[PDB]
DNA sequence: CTGGCCCTCGCTGTCAAAATTGCGGCTGGGTGTGCGCCCCCACCCCCTTTTATAGCCCCCCTTC
């Protein structure tokens, strides 16, 4: 795509079912500096 | 005094059973949940009477 080129290896191209899965990133990702602390402890809370 | 033998008994090793603690590391969701009997002692309610009031309801009587 970049140079138009002839890729020198024949690709194996073709439909295939894909499926997508809950697991999505925005929501997994996670930071933290300096939240709430927890009772017992004093220590960060535990969970996104 | 010296030596050979079998005995109750003291102690030990050995086997066995009961008792004991731990069983990976992070993470993300959601969803739920929070005596007991029988007796004894104080305190209060209903038993009863009165009367007005009226809607409601049980009971007995009467109809066909």
């Amino acid at each position: 795509g970049f140079t138009g080129r002839k890729i020198t290896s024949q690709i194996f191209i073709g439909p295939t079912y894909y499926q997508r899965l809950k697991h999505m990133v925005d929501d997994k990702i996670h930071s933290r500096a300096r939240g709430p602390i927890q009772i017992l402890n004093r220590q960060p809370m535990e969970g996104r």
